């Protein structure tokens, strides 16, 4: 119900631009689609057969960029208008990347290590010839992760020599890049402050909600209260915790790796799991899952901020209710690009050969959302338009000129 | 008759022992492709196209298929043919894959500029997918040779000179002599081999032809050559009979002039639609699928009915004229001397050096008499009609390639 | 062992072959150990070397097979991989020769564990071989299902590429007449050599020692030509006939049996007085050393053929070379395998299989210029045809070597 | 030799950890063995054919790094247990590297220099396809220099383009890198002020005797002096020399350049050139050739520290006796890393087509080597164990876990 929306914004950026019918297009066929087979022999013996596949939205600007998702639903339109996504948002990033998306249609929690090593590594077989250091750099995604990405690496390596920029978030010990566990935490966090500097406020004092506690959530959480942030109200899939004086975050934090969720943690009350998001506040960030703001309880939200951390968690019914209430909402196409961005560092340490202290991914990680909210503001005000429809009209001007300057043909 | 292909296949796979894991990986095509084709128009406005490619199977060796220039595309369709000619190349013994691609565009309404204008995108969009090894396009509906020419031209650019990258090329550029007459020069060569395994020759024999474009022509100039009867002929302008024998060469000059059949002095205007039904020994469907179907199968009267075109007879039918004794030669064998000699095209240009039309055309007499013999001893062996067996055959042949080349362990 | 490079300098020193050249020649153009290391099915790893050493190529791309088994002998592969670029040479193939394998038993190993270890070796070594490179086959251990499985591997790498190995299975561009090929080659050797002396296949009498896949295959074409084989052994015994065994009958009995030994149409005989069995035509076919110094007078006949290789070391050889015994060498004799390998190739090459007619027919036209090219060395060089056919197979790479240069 | 040691040291390394015995196994065998032939015209014409060869042990930590020796003398244990030694140093220098090692048996003093430029030609023909910009990069060795690599890299350009980053050690003209000269001695007093820092010490003051006084050891001597260190007695090839106050190293290094050798030098006295070990002193610095410590002199060893500058100085019975008083040794595998450590940076540069400036080179230097020696240490922490071991152990870690990490197919 906000992923659908993924083509309607295009279409309301491209006519806030003064895009020609034909140019967009061209900018909404991808560029490659592709479908293979994956067939390998289950621990059992018997053959297992799944399809892979890599919607190659567009790269005018660049290598393009994107998950691998292991999951069993796999929808056509779904996985476009991700990819196509994915090309907006490295463009509002002003990262040198075009937008792609894979995965395989499986479900991994219904095979074993070895079944998954052998499936991933067909599918790289698969797919060797379609990816590279500069056509197609891969991701994790969900029911991905660092391991994954070895094996990637592995495999492709020996179809084309050594070749750790194929593939980002990988392990540290493979080239993986420092920092790359909190990067969009950190943005999420980063973003905030440049926004609520916006308004004459800083982070120091305001009252957090912080909707979902896995990687990003819980990184957001812990910068955000190490600068002076109060957060008052956390939840997770175990259940929901407030403290109206502020969670200790280092103490929850501790609590939630050997308790493996936020419940049961002494130093915040439980709270009913469907007040989290109407809790009062200063700023909401949802962090887990989308469509949880809708129609049924935007006019219940009490913060003046929404910090997008999560992917569609605000759909259009709900937009435009807190828009016509002062809410002022930071799109999640741009508060979460710090992960994208700190990809771009791990694949730039790669193929320079030289790692970057942790010190030096993080400052540049804050120079180039610094740079990317203020392009963001500056098309806000040229186009009299909210932050969202900023960011999709300045990430989708960015492609069109670039696919400008390159031509078609003659 | 078209979607009946999975019917075929399916059952197939049951007459065989193949296991359902292996049959399943056998329906899943190997790769699929589709690929952005944005090009200038004359006008200089941009036109943007989707261009597609099936690649179904590469067991048995490098994929094969044609490139369809049409508006209409329908994924399953598509699908369909690209597994259909993975079994076909593996009947014909030919060292072939299945695969079919295409551009969704209607050529009617592009500029001859525009139409290799968007073939030579088309070609940088997936050059890296195809080449002398993987999958070697052919024309189909809406493209010719002249559009061949152009992927050759534009796939060396990336390459170097490629001939074998395309078959249906000109002759000038290393297409092959004997191209022409291939489908119709093999629909006469099974005809005998099916007679011969009766006891029968063509000499004598009454002949329909339904339809009269090149394989329709083709196969009445060289059966009419070797003493057949050809007592009826259909095409677009409509059926003329006679039941002494129309005399070949004179119709041929008259349709070459005229532009159809309609007005040859030497046999009588009859009825279009009475064209299957009438008297004869063996009927030869040259022209649209279907045209055999449940309404019109009892009334045949041929005891031998030889597929020339695609899908002219329907499941319906099928069992109709197998009860009434019809034997059928199935099209996926009847009309394979076009891709046999595709196969020779490209043999020709592999090896550097073209072959002369008698021997394109005797080895073609070689692989499609070989490949009726085991196409016939395939139907013994699982006691089923022709078509069964060619589906049988095929499937076999790349359920034994895709064995011993192994899934890693 | 140094068995071969006995040979090989006294050709280079019947030759004018220059010292330094001689060297070069001697010394391989590459060798290669490779780490193989696989899980084994209980989820455990095992490591194993893979090797392959490519000794000359100076007349084409390089023929050798890979063997599978334990116990590998730098010293002999060496020799084997020097031995077939000579064997190619006189068969006058454009190939060099190598040989590789894998230190392992494949007794030992599952198939899942077999295909696996040969994935990775191919997975270890395509970049070190190619259809222009180096072509293996099938030897000691291995066989056409190794080759599909290394065709189905390196594709992934370079592409379709049946060209890459020989011995394949015909489901996969094998060729056809593979199977009879070296057994066929020992039956045309046997009659260019006896039409040499005014004798044909026709009427003579052979014993052929040995029932494998080249033996069972000599005795049939030979029977068909009009030969009399009146004893034949095996792993499971012998028999004979002086009259002559039917090798249909023959074949009919071991193909349903594990051996020969129960043939009606044949008495049975002792086993290891095969060697010395009364004939005009002997054909060591199993094994090495086989023919020694301790039965080499009691040889009754004027003709040996070397379908095995090495079955007359050089003890007997000299022996044997005194009182009039013809020994035609196996460098020669079991080419008609490697010959048939490089039709394979061929018609891989060319996209398009050939007849088994023709495979055959150029497989007699190749056996009979090469020994018309072997006896003229025997005669420029008044030696025996073992020495004859180390001397035009050396000559043939020096001249190669030679005319491609060295820089300068 | 303390060579044959590698084996020994490695097993007990392994066992330490707890790797797997299979695993040890396939760490212990070298990934590719390769003997090609060399053949070339000698300059009166005729023939002469030599063997090329190269072990490349490992490259699961990235491409392989290794000298190429022009000697005579060539034994195929002792290059595989060169190759998996530099396995090992690369991974506790902490560069993305893996061991090789390879060469040519031959004599150069025998050869011309034209004949050594064909060999040298004819070598890379033959292994052009075995290396690569990253897959495996030579580097000079005994027999071969900046001369030799500036051929290699020519050769090769002709078969794969320009690549300077295919050797290291190249001349400045053709991309080499500054301060490569200074490297391993730099390295030396590198690692000298981080093992006195965890002893609340510092190089100023500090007694040295330093034997040896080749490229590394004239190069330590001089950087120690300046920061303050007194080198109180030095060895080279011509005798010994001792000033109990401190030998002064510029005026000595003015005097040894004009004449060659020590010998002569006022302003120290001259004493016995074997008795050089046994002064007394605070950190001893063998610096010339392996086994010069064995247990003949171990037990008068008079410094608290002994600096392995050279390369398999200590023999194993002495560095259980002088562990056995207190003796701290810095392994030879960690204190003359600085060298394989510069031509890491040699080659980041090349891979970033741009040249560093020599303090920058410099301050990597010290930044790589501190966070190795500090990475050495916790590793003897958790394990009990001598530095020695504390970096065998590192290293053979790090190699196993990129292993895993890989992991093996199926
Ligand atoms: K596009
Ligand atoms: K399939
Ligand atoms: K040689
Ligand atoms: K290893």
């Amino acid at each position: 119900n906000a992923l659908a929306a993924t083509n309607r914004n295009f279409k309301l950026a491209a006519r806030l631009l003064g895009l020609d019918s034909k140019l967009e297009k061209s900018l909404l066929i991808p560029f490659r689609e592709i479908k293979v087979e994956c067939t390998i022999p289950k621990d059992d013996g018997t053959l297992a057969s799944f399809v892979g596949f890599r919607v190659q939205h567009d790269n005018a600007r660049g290598p393009m960029k994107g998950g691998i998702r292991y999951h069993p639903e796999v929808d056509p339109d779904e996985v476009n208008a991700l990819a196509q996504l994915m090309t907006w948002k490295t463009a509002v990033a002003k990262i040198p990347y075009g937008g792609a998306k894979g995965g395989i249609g499986c479900d991994p929690s219904k095979l074993s290590i070895s079944e998954l090593e052998r499936l991933t590594r067909v599918f790289t077989q698969k797919i060797h010839d379609l990816i590279g250091i500069h056509t197609d750099v891969p991701a994790p995604d969900m029911g991905t992760g660092p391991q994954t990405m070895a094996w990637i690496l592995d495999e492709y390596s020996k179809f084309h020599g050594y070749s750790p920029a194929v593939v980002t978030g990988k392990p540290i010990d493979l080239g993986g890049s420092l920092g790359r566990d909190a990067a969009t935490g950190r943005g999420v966090m980063f973003g905030t402050e440049a926004l609520l500097n916006e308004h004459g406020k800083t982070i120091s004092g305001q009252r957090f909600v912080i909707q979902g506690f896995g990687n990003v959530g819980s990184w957001a959480a812990k910068l955000i209260s190490e600068k002076g942030g109060k957060i008052v109200a956390v939840s997770d899939i175990t259940g929901a915790i407030k403290n109206k004086d502020g969670i200790d975050i280092p103490a929850l934090l501790k609590h939630t790796k050997e308790h493996r969720g936020v419940k049961g943690f002494d130093g915040a009350d439980p709270i009913d799991p469907n007040s989290i998001l109407v809790e009062d506040c200063d700023i909401l960030v949802p962090a887990a899952l989308g469509g949880v703001i809708n129609r049924e309880n935007a006019n219940e939200i009490k913060a003046k901020f929404i910090i997008e951390a999560a992917n569609h968690p605000t759909d259009p019914d709900a937009d435009e209710i807190l828009s016509k209430k002062g809410v002022v909402i930071l799109p999640d196409i741009y508060a979460n690009s710090g992960g994208v961005t700190v990809s771009y560092f791990e694949w730039v340490q790669n193929i320079q050969g030289f790692m970057w202290e942790e010190e030096k991914v993080n400052d540049e990680l804050k120079t180039y959302m610094t740079r990317s909210f203020k392009d963001l503001k500056e098309m806000c005000k040229t186009h009299s338009c909210d932050l969202r429809m900023g960011a999709f009209t300045l990430g989708v001007n960015r492609v069109a000129q670039a696919t400008i300057l390159r031509g078609w043909g003659a």
